[PDB]
């Protein structure tokens, strides 16, 4: 009721990453998101310069699916997730989503997607910290060998230092 729910399904599935900015953010749960579809992209046809990679977004896509986790945040951090996900920029545009866990419980939630952008794969990086997320929070096995099976961009140069260190251990 003061705090509100964040489903995300990209880098922010990893629990060091979301913490880098939203360290207070708790684990809700793993939900999937039925007929929408995942893909990666550069939003107004830029390319992230702390990705080097298509970023997330989702769009509505009969019989796709998504799964991400839902974060519990404080509403104080409303703001912050907003301009965090580039909303002011055009980058990402709000969303409220209903979401439901492995056990049938429907849960609604605020996220994100672009609404201008054209596909473009994902940095080996950006990559491994979804990987790293789908892994750690237990999403089902079987989409995560979705994810596994996403080919990457040719990306090998240097990265976000707080990022490398995440990817290295």
């Amino acid at each position: 009721e003061e705090s509100f729910l964040y489903f995300a399904y990209g880098s922010n599935l990893l629990t060091e990453r979301i913490h880098l900015r939203n360290p207070s953010a708790a684990f809700f749960c793993v939900a999937r998101l039925q007929d929408f579809k995942l893909d990666f992209g550069n939003s107004q046809g830029k390319t992230s310069q702390t990705w080097h990679g298509g970023i997330a977004t989702i769009f509505q896509s009969p019989g796709d699916e998504v799964w991400g986790v839902v974060w519990k945040m404080n509403k104080s951090n409303l703001n912050s997730l907003d301009e965090q996900e580039g909303v002011k920029s055009g980058m990402y545009v709000v969303i409220e989503v209903k979401v439901a866990t492995q056990e049938g419980k429907e849960i609604t939630c605020r996220s994100y997607l672009m609404t201008n952008y054209e596909s473009a794969p994902p940095s080996p990086q950006y990559k491994k910290i979804i990987c790293m997320g789908a892994k750690e929070n237990g999403l089902p096995l079987e989409y995560q060998e979705k994810l596994k099976a996403i080919e990457p961009n040719d990306y090998t140069g240097k990265v976000s230092e707080e990022i490398e260190d995440i990817i290295k251990k």
